[PDB]
C-alpha cells in the first residue's frame, strides 16, 4: 500500500534518462528522476514527468479486432472482436498462403527502435531464421540509417566513440541542426550548465530556422537547406589552409578516399531524378591522394560558402576556428538534420573528416557525437539488426561467413538464412502499392502517419485488397484504423524490458504492472505465433535433409524453446516478480534470448554485460569487458581493444585506420520553385512524441499544444494575407493539409522557409512530404521539400 519504486529507463527520447517508477495497486501512479542514474541525476522533462499517464489512455485496445463481414474476414469489413486463437488462425493462413504462392519475399514486418532488445531479437529470428525473409525493417530506417551507414564507412563499427560525460569537459559545442533544447532536453540542460558556469566555453548552433536552442548560442547561424555540405567542406578547407592538421594522428590513423557522386534520390527508377542519375545509389569509393583532397576542398572558399548558405562570412570563420584551434576540446552534435537528408551519409562522413583531420576524437570532452532519437534505436534496431540487410552485432545477411555464424549458433540448417537483401522501409511502401508485398505485420510503429508521402504509396498499398495488414499497438491509431487486423499490445512497464540509448548505455527494467484485458507484449505475440508453423512449412526439403532431427519441429521449438534459449528456470525470478511471458512458457525467456544474442558481440567489440548485471546497474555502456564499462572507444587506456602504445585503433577496419571521404555538395531532391515557393521542414515539439498517439492521450500535454501549427516568418504571412491564428492550407505536389498560422511561436523561420510538426493526427504533414531518400542509407529526407499556401 506504500508506493513501490523501481528503476526503468524513460519510455521516450534517446537521451535515456533513468527513472524511478512508482506503482500502487497494479497501477503506475508516480514517476520521478532517478537520482542515481548517471544520465540525468534526477532531472526530467515534461514528457518524462507524464510517464504515468501514457498507459491509461482512454481507449486502450483490450482485444484483437478483425475486419469482418457476415461471419468471415473482409477487407471492407468492420473491426469486430475475435479471440487470440482466431487472430492467429487468420494470420497463420495469410502467411502460409503468401509463402505458398510467391514465397518469403511477399511477406514483411515493420519493427521499431521502441522495441525491447529481446522483442527485436525475436523478430529477427522469426523472419530471418524462421520464415526465410529479410523483409524486416524498422522505424529506425527513417532515422539512424544515414548515421549507421556513415559509421560503417568511416569506422566499420556502429555507434559513437564518446559519451555524455564529454559535456562537462568540452570547450566548445557545435550542433549541426540538432534542436537539443526540445529533443534532448536533459543533454541540453547539462550543456547549459557547462556553458553558463564557464566563460571560456563556446556554443555554436546551426539551424535552418531559429528555435529554442539559439538562446544559448554564442554563434547562432541560420543556413539554407542542404548547404551544410558546403559548410562541412569549407571547414575542412580552413583547417588545411591554416596548417591545423594534427600531423601525428593523421599519419598513423587516417586513410583518404573519394566517394562516387551524382547518386540520385532513392525514388522509384521511373522518376526524372533517377533517370538523370549518373551513379544511382552507389556508395563506391577509391583511395585518394592528400593533394587530391586538398584540391577538392579548396573549391569550398569562404566566399562561395557565404553565398551558398546565406551565412555571414565572419560567423563561418568563427565556426571553423573552433575545429582548427589545437587546444579546443570540441563536441559535434547532430540528429535528423544530418540524417533525414538526401546526402546524409555524406553529411555524416563529412563531419567526421573535421574531427579526423584535427585528431579530436575518443577523448573526454572532445569528439563527434551522432545523437539517436529513439530510446532503443541503438540497443534494439541497430545492435540486434532489425533491418533488411542485417544480422546481430553489425553483421550482414550479404556475408556468407556472417550467415554461418548465425546459422551455427541458432542451430538451423546451413543456408537457411537468405542471402538477398530484403525490402527497406520505403521499398515496403512501394512493394505494397504494387501488390508485391501481400502480408505485412507492423509493430510498435505508426507508419501510416510517420512515413513519408502517405497518399502515393502507403495508403493505397495498405488498402489494396491483395494485401493483409496487421498492426500491434496499445492504441487505435491512424495505422491501426488503416489495417485489417489490430492486435492489442502490452506497453512499457507492463513487461520486462531493455532499451539501449545514444551513448551505448543498455538499461533494463523489471515488469511492474499488468496490461489491461488481453493485451500482450510484442514478445508474446511473435513467440506464440512461431508455434503455428512446422519446419516443413517454411524450410525447403533439402535444407531439412541437412538436419533431419528438426523435421516436425515448430519455429517455436526451433527458435525460442531450444535447450539454449530455455537454460534459465523461472525460479531465478523473485517470488513476487511479474513476468507474464516467462511465467507462461515456464522459463526465463528474456534472459535466454538475451544470452544467446549477447554471444555474437562479446569478444568482437560490442560486448554486452552478463544479463543479470543490468538488472542491478543504472545501465552499462558497452563494450563491457571484465566488469568494466567503456566510455571512450578507440583510444588507448579507455578501450580494452586498443593495445599498449597504439594511441588509437579503429579496429572496425582491417588496418585499424578511420576513413575520410571527399564528397561534394549536391542539391536537395526538391527545392522551392515558382509555384511551390516555400521550403518545408518538419519535426517535433517538446511536448509531443512522434505521432502523438501516446502524448495526445495525456490531457495536459494535449492542453499545452492541442494542434499542429505552421511556423512562418511575419513577412511571408504579411505577403500572403495571412494573420497569426488564420486557418491555412499547406499544399505540395503530393497532397495537402489545413493548419493554423503561427508568426510568433518558438520557431522563427527566416523568410522563404516554413516549418511543421507531425504529432497531430488531424493534420497529416506526411501527406505533403517527398519520399526521396539518401540513396545509400535509404533514409527519407523529411526536412526539405517545396510547398505553397493558399488561404
Ligand atoms: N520532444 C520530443 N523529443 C524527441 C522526439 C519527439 O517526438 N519529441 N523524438 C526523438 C526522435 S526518435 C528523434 S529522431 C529526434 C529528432 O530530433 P531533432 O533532429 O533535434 O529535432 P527535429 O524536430 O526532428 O529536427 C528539426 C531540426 O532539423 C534541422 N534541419 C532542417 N534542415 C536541415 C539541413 O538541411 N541540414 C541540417 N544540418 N539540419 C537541418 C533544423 O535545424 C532543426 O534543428 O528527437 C527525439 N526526441
Ligand atoms: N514528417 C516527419 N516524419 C517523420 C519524422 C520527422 O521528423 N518528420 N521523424 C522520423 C523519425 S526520426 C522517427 S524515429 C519515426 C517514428 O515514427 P513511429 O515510431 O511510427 O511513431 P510513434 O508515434 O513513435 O509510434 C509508436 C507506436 O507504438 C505504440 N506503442 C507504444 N508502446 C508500444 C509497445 O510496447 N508495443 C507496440 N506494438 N506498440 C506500442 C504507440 O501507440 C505508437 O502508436 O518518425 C519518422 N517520421
Ligand atoms: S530528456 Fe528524454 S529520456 Fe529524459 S525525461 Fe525527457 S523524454 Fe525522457
Ligand atoms: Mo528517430
Amino acid at each position: 500500500e506504500a508506493i513501490k519504486w523501481d528503476k526503468a529507463p524513460c519510455r521516450f527520447c534517446g537521451t535515456g534518462c533513468g527513472v524511478l517508477v512508482g506503482t500502487q495497486q497494479g497501477r503506475v501512479v508516480a514517476c520521478q528522476g532517478d537520482p542515481d542514474a548517471p544520465v540525468n541525476r534526477g532531472l526530467n522533462c515534461i514528457k518524462g514527468y507524464f510517464l504515468p499517464k501514457i498507459m491509461y489512455g482512454k481507449d486502450r485496445l483490450t482485444q484483437p479486432l478483425l475486419r469482418m463481414k457476415n461471419g468471415k474476414y473482409d477487407k471492407e469489413g468492420e473491426f469486430t472482436p475475435i479471440t487470440w486463437d482466431q487472430a492467429f488462425d487468420v494470420m497463420e493462413e495469410k502467411f502460409k498462403t503468401a509463402l505458398k504462392e510467391k514465397g518469403p519475399e511477399s511477406i514483411g514486418m515493420f519493427g521499431s527502435g521502441q522495441w525491447t532488445i529481446w522483442e527485436g531479437y525475436a523478430a529477427s529470428k522469426l523472419f530471418k531464421a524462421g520464415f526465410r525473409s529479410n523483409n524486416i525493417d524498422p522505424n529506425a530506417r527513417h532515422c539512424m540509417a544515414s548515421a549507421v551507414v556513415g559509421f560503417m564507412r568511416t569506422f566499420g563499427m556502429d555507434e559513437p566513440m564518446g559519451c555524455y560525460d564529454d559535456i562537462e569537459q568540452a570547450d566548445a559545442f557545435v550542433l549541426w541542426g540538432a534542436n537539443m533544447a526540445e529533443m534532448h532536453p536533459i543533454l541540453w540542460s547539462r550543456i547549459t550548465n557547462r556553458r553558463l558556469s564557464n566563460q571560456n566555453v563556446t556554443v555554436a548552433v546551426l539551424s535552418t530556422y531559429q528555435h529554442r536552442s539559439f538562446e544559448l548560442a554564442d554563434n547562432g547561424i541560420i543556413f539554407t537547406p542542404q548547404s551544410d555540405l558546403v559548410i562541412l567542406n569549407y571547414i575542412a578547407n580552413y583547417i588545411i589552409q591554416n596548417n591545423a592538421i594534427n600531423q601525428d594522428f593523421f599519419s598513423k590513423h587516417v586513410n583518404l578516399r573519394k566517394g562516387a557522386t551524382d547518386i540520385g534520390y532513392g525514388l522509384r527508377p521511373t522518376h526524372p531524378l533517377e533517370k538523370a542519375a549518373k551513379n544511382p545509389g552507389s556508395d563506391a569509393s577509391e583511395p585518394m591522394s592528400f593533394e587530391d583532397y586538398k584540391a577538392f576542398v579548396a573549391e569550398y572558399t569562404l566566399e562561395k560558402t557565404a553565398e551558398m548558405t546565406g551565412v555571414p562570412k565572419d560567423q563561418l570563420e568563427q565556426l571553423a576556428q573552433l575545429y582548427a584551434d589545437p587546444n579546443k576540446k570540441v563536441i559535434s552534435y547532430w540528429t535528423m538534420g544530418f540524417n533525414q537528408h538526401t546526402r546524409g551519409v555524406w553529411a555524416n562522413n563529412l563531419v567526421y573528416n573535421l574531427h579526423l583531420l584535427t585528431g579530436k576524437i575518443s577523448q573526454p570532452g572532445c569528439g563527434p557525437f551522432s545523437l539517436t532519437g529513439q530510446p532503443s534505436a541503438c540497443g534494439t534496431a541497430r545492435e540486434v539488426g532489425t533491418f533488411a540487410h542485417r544480422l546481430p552485432a553489425d553483421m550482414v545477411v550479404t556475408n556468407e561467413k556472417h550467415r554461418d555464424i548465425c546459422e551455427k549458433k541458432w542451430n538451423i540448417p546451413s543456408g537457411t538464412i537468405p542471402a538477398k537483401i530484403g525490402l527497406h522501409a520505403v521499398a515496403q511502401d512501394r512493394a505494397l502499392k504494387d501488390g508485391k508485398l501481400n502480408v505485412y505485420w507492423t509493430m510498435c510503429t505508426n507508419n501510416m502517419q510517420a512515413g513519408p508521402n502517405i497518399n502515393e504509396e502507403r495508403m493505397p498499398g495498405w488498402r489494396d485488397p491483395r494485401n493483409f495488414i496487421i498492426v500491434s499497438d496499445p492504441y487505435p491509431t491512424v495505422s491501426a484504423l488503416a489495417a485489417d487486423l489490430i492486435l492489442p499490445t502490452a506497453m512499457w512497464v507492463e513487461k520486462e524490458g531493455a532499451y539501449g540509448n545514444a551513448e551505448r548505455r543498455t538499461q533494463f527494467w523489471r515488469q511492474q504492472v499488468q496490461a489491461p484485458g488481453e493485451a500482450k507484449s510484442d514478445l508474446w505475440q511473435l513467440v506464440q505465433f512461431s508455434r503455428r508453423f512446422k519446419t516443413e512449412e517454411v524450410w525447403p526439403e533439402d535444407l531439412l535433409a541437412k538436419k533431419p532431427e528438426l523435421r516436425g519441429k515448430t519455429l517455436y521449438e526451433v527458435l525460442y524453446a531450444t535447450p539454449e534459449v530455455s537454460k534459465f528456470p523461472v525460479s531465478e525470478l523473485a517470488e513476487d516478480q511479474l513476468n507474464d511471458e516467462s511465467r507462461e512458457l515456464g522459463f526465463y525467456l528474456q534472459k535466454g534470448l538475451f544470452e544467446e544474442y549477447a554471444w555474437f558481440g562479446r569478444g568482437h567489440g560490442h560486448d554486452l554485460a552478463p544479463f543479470d548485471d543490468y538488472h542491478k546497474a543504472r545501465g552499462l555502456r558497452w563494450p563491457v569487458v571484465n566488469g568494466k564499462e567503456t566510455q571512450w572507444r578507440y583510444s588507448e587506456g579507455n578501450d580494452p581493444y586498443v593495445k599498449a602504445g597504439e594511441g588509437y585503433k579503429f579496429y572496425g577496419k582491417p588496418d585499424g585506420k578511420a576513413v575520410i571521404f571527399a564528397l561534394p555538395f549536391e542539391p536537395a531532391a526538391e527545392a522551392p520553385d515558382e509555384e511551390y515557393d516555400l521550403w518545408l521542414s518538419t519535426g517535433r515539439v517538446l511536448e509531443h512524441w512522434h505521432t502523438g498517439s501516446m502524448t495526445r492521450r495525456v490531457p495536459e500535454l494535449h492542453r499545452a499544444f492541442p494542434e499542429a501549427v505552421l511556423f512562418i516568418h511575419p513577412l511571408d504571412a504579411k505577403a500572403r494575407d495571412l494573420r497569426r491564428g488564420d486557418k491555412v492550407k499547406v499544399v505540395s505536389r503530393r497532397g495537402e493539409v489545413i493548419s493554423i498560422v503561427e508568426t510568433r511561436g518558438r520557431n522563427r523561420p527566416p523568410q522563404g522557409l516554413v516549418y511543421m510538426p507531425f504529432f497531430d493526427a488531424a493534420q497529416l504533414v506526411n501527406k505533403l512530404t517527398l519520399d526521396a531518400t539518401d540513396p545509400l542509407s535509404k533514409e527519407t529526407d523529411f526536412k526539405k521539400c517545396a510547398v505553397k499556401l493558399e488561404k
